């Protein structure tokens, strides 16, 4: 038996001539196969392409056909907790080999062999290899035009199949995409060829097991050229007009009137491409991909027509609930019941609207907090604490100052939050955001640890003044000497010597290293952290900005009722001249440079 | 000379009118607690407190913004341990936060501007 | 962009540091056994190791 | 001439010796990675070890992390055989222990301190 598999490991021609003229001698069901795995001689040829493969197979099968077993044996199982489903037609696509993959369909064999297996659906992209687990979506992820083409030109070959995870063909040529074009891209044009060659709608309709189109698949992965190539998807034949979402109703040089489809794109149906490309920040692909024209021009004239005078009004009302708030606690006695009521109906209402938000979101937007979670949390937190402000008001307590300080302390600071319609102010309220938690917060660990060493070292190298007075000594205790510390990190002084320490030198060279390492050292690399930030954020932070602005954009429009959500986008086409069920947007766009680039050669 | 003078027009109202906006809106919201933390004195004679309005807070508070003093505590706040708090809250944000991202401002924006 | 290099090195070196304080006994955290693929004594101590290339991949079947 | 490779600070003949790849029968003995399979982008790569492995004297990984004083020893360090070595040595150990030396040392300085 291991005969044969030495024979075709190595190509062994005259090895196998001689065991096809032996083997069947002895033979007058034929387990050839490896019997614990299913690695059948063909996969074993298959694998390691030698220079003689082609008439080693050739008089294989020419054996197999000799004992009517061909049509039995040649979509063998490659019987395995890991692969479970592989075909010798599926490797004969995967090593690059067209002629032995035609011999083989030629012969007959499985045109749709689902590879269902573990390492062939890995949970994460670096686990394994993902193709779609059919042999059409193998030959089309590693870019074998001659044979998706004869796979595709056949009876049987069902392109309508979807795998264990329910991706298409389209659906596995956009995960085995990139996040940025590398200038050279496939698998672009072969979804091109794919949907041009076969497949009218039915075939980018069928839904992901997750219930994604591949639009909506391309949108959440993060793959921005093949979003970009077919949200503007031109055709300009009348066969194929159909499968088209951007048609030019006329062009007059520089300017064009392009008709893009919003089908799938507006954010009135369940889970559009603009809600998806606008809530999964964490693959921080999503400016690039959210600068795309259809979904641009859709954001800048939501951003018109609402969520910009209903930000203006959020802005006023929480101007006018903090100037209420400040102006109870100040003129608070040591007729105006309106404002103080206003106070309470106000605190209660964020409070709710932003209890659901903290119960709706994912724990996925948490990430390094800068995904428009950490204003939630202190809005809830100046909400609460308002409202427990004054129900220790009303029950005669005494700890309800401490708490409403705190509250109109933290609402002042809330403000920035509203900062986002300007751009100038937003690119400095996103680097607020960005450097406390990114330098400011390694800083303050290191000078926290750096403070309560020398803290204890100081407050135990002093004893208890002679006359007892706590007077002479200005080093009593763990808190005084922490706090004197920190006064001298300031700068305002307390650094004098003879504060009846019994080691005035040892005192001295200690309050010395601890301003070095303070001073000269933490608080001067801190200007070098963020010095060497804001060189790289300058230009990121746009991207933030106008991601936060869209994000806003879309919470206000989700935030409008049934009933006001009548500011839908431009009516039907009536070009489909089938139900005419399109609802497309009217664009009319500018390309000076493309026209003058265009024009000039 | 020109340059320095050019740089001088550009970043006054490029860079620091906007630490001037956040500042001062980081200024009159820590202003008022502080003042409203502490009731008036004992002796009612406006030396035992040091904040007995909001003038008088916000002053005291850009004293020590500048580096000057008196930041000490027991200023008969009912509440020390609070207003020990929101004053290191406020230098933290004044002094480390925002004096520090105004150098990281001009920082990017002068070897543009050069 | 040259402190990652330096890091990584301090930990490397913190690694073989430990590597060197176990004793004979606990040193059993070996690598995988002989390949008997030598077909000579089969005195080889190799190493499994299942890498993965997306970038190179993509880059040699595109051309 | 493999240590010598790698003490002297030659980055790209350490490369080329420990990744030494030959498909030949006759001369399949004088390599040291052997490509288990290839499925695509994924591949089974059987690296040798047998002077790579800190147990044997003067290994290849000791002598190229503790030679710092030539400064290529990072992007001589980051080669697959040493990369994934040192990185599956502190998976299995020298993690624990590394976070049980600090633990012992923060016990140590707190009841020093109290
Ligand atoms: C006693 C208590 C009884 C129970 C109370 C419960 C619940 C009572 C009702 C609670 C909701 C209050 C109104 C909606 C709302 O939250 O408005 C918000 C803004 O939004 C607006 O200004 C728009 C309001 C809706 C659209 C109105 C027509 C606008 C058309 C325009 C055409 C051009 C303001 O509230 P907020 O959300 O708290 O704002 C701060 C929070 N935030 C900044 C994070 C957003
Ligand atoms: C105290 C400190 C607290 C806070 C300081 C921060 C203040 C934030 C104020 C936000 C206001 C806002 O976004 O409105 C916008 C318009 O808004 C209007 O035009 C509103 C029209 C009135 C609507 C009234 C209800 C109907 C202003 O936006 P803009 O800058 O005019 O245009 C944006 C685009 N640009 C930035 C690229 C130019
Ligand atoms: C209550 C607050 C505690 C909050 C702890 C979690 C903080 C998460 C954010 C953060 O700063 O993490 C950072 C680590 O930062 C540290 O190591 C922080 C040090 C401890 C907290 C410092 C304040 C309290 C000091 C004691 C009292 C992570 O860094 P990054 O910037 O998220 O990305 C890292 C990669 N990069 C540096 C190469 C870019
Ligand atoms: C620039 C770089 C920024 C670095 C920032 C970090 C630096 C920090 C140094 C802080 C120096 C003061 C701390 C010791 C004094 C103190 O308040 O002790 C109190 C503890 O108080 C607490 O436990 C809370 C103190 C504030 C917590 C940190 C603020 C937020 C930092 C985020 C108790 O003692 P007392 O009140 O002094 O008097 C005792 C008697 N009494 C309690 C009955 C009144
Ligand atoms: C040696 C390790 C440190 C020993 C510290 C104690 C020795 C000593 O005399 O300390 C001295 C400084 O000592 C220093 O300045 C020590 C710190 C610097 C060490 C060199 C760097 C303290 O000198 P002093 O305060 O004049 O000592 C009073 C002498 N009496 C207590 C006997 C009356
Ligand atoms: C009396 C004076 C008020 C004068 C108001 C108009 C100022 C115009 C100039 C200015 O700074 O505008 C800037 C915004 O700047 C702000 O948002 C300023 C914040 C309010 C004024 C701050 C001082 C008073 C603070 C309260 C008392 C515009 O930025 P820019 O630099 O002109 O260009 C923006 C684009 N870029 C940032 C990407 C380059
Ligand atoms: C570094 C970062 C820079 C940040 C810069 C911004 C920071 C600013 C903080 C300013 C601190 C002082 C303000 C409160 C004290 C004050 O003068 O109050 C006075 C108000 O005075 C005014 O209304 C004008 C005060 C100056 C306006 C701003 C200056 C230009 C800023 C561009 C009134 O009170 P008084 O005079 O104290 O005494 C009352 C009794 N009497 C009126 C009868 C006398
Ligand atoms: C919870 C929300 C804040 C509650 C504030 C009041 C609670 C409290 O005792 O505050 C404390 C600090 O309190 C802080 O330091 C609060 C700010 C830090 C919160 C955590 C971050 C104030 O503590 P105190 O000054 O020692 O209080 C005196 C007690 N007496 C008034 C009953 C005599
Ligand atoms: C901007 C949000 C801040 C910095 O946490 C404000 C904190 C202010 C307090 C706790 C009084």
């Amino acid at each position: 038996k291991k005969r044969i598999f030495a024979a075709v490991s190595e190509g062994c021609v005259e090895e196998l001539v001689e065991l096809l003229v032996e083997l069947q001698e002895l033979c007058r069901m034929h387990k050839l196969t490896a019997s614990d795995t299913g690695k059948t001689c063909l996969m074993k040829a298959l694998l390691n392409i030698n220079p003689n493969t082609k008439e080693i197979v050739r008089i294989l099968l020419a054996f197999a056909e000799e004992n009517d077993i061909l049509g039995r044996f040649i979509n063998a199982e490659y019987t395995e907790e890991a692969y479970e489903g592989q075909t010798a037609l599926n490797i004969a696509i995967e090593r690059r080999q067209g002629d032995i993959a035609a011999l083989l369909i030629a012969a007959g064999a499985d045109v749709n062999a689902h590879a269902k297996g573990a390492f062939f659906n890995p949970k994460y992209q670096h686990e394994g290899f993902y193709f779609g687990e059919t042999p059409l979506a193998l030959a089309a992820c590693t870019n074998q035009p001659e044979i998706v083409q004869l796979l595709m030109e056949h009876e049987q070959t069902d392109i309508t199949s979807r795998d264990s995870r329910g991706n298409n063909i389209l659906h596995a040529l956009v995960t085995v995409a990139e996040d940025f074009k590398t200038q050279n891209d496939f698998v672009k044009r072969m979804y091109d060829m794919i949907l041009l060659r076969s497949g009218n709608w039915e075939l980018e309709t069928t839904r992901n097991n997750d219930g994604l189109t591949p639009l909506q698949l391309a949108a959440k992965m993060g793959k921005a050229e093949i979003l970009k190539y077919i949200l503007s998807r031109e055709i300009k034949e009348k066969r194929l007009r159909s499968l088209s979402r951007k048609f030019t109703d006329w062009a007059y040089g520089p300017v064009s009137s392009s008709l893009y489809d919003l089908t799938n794109v507006d954010t009135t149906t369940d889970n559009s491409v603009l809600e998806i490309t606008v809530y999964n920040t964490n693959i921080d692909n999503r400016h690039e991909m959210l600068t795309l024209e259809p979904l641009h021009t859709l954001l800048h004239m939501k951003w018109k027509k609402f969520a910009k005078h209903m930000f203006f009004l959020s802005f006023c009302f929480y101007f006018f609930y903090n100037i209420t708030l400040t102006l109870v606690s100040y003129y608070r006695p040591r007729l105006q019941l309106l404002g103080r009521m206003f106070v309470l109906i106000w605190a209660m209402c964020i409070s709710v609207k932003e209890g659901i938000a903290i119960f709706l979101l994912r724990p996925s937007d948490l990430q390094s907090i800068l995904s428009d979670a950490w204003f939630h949390f202190v809005f809830f937190i100046q909400a609460v604490l308002v409202i427990l402000s004054v129900f220790l008001y009303l029950f005669a307590y005494k700890e309800y100052l401490a708490c409403l300080v705190l509250a109109m302390a933290l609402g002042w600071a809330n403000m920035l939050y509203y900062t986002r319609g300007f751009q100038s102010m937003g690119m400095y309220s996103v680097m607020i955001q960005k450097v406390i938690l990114h330098d400011v917060l390694k800083f303050l660990f290191v000078y926290i640890v750096f403070l309560l060493g020398f803290g204890v070292a100081l407050a135990s190298l002093i004893e208890k003044c002679p006359k007892d007075n706590k007077d002479c000594s200005s080093y009593g205790s763990f808190s005084d000497a922490v706090l004197e510390l920190f006064k001298l990190t300031i700068g305002l002084g307390d650094l004098n010597i003879q504060q009846n320490s019994k080691y005035p030198i040892l005192f001295l060279f200690l309050l010395i290293t601890y301003v070095i390492l303070t001073f000269v050292l933490l608080l001067n690399m801190l200007i070098a952290l963020m010095g060497e930030t804001v060189e790289n954020v300058s230009k990121e932070s746009e991207r933030i900005w106008r991601l936060q602005r869209a994000r806003t954009i879309l919470e206000f429009e989700k935030m409008l009722p049934e009933w006001l959500r009548s500011r839908f986008r431009m009516g039907e086409l009536c070009k489909v001249a089938e139900d005419d069920f399109r609802l497309c947007l009217r664009i009319n766009e500018v390309k000076w440079t493309e026209w003058k680039t265009h024009v000039s050669f």
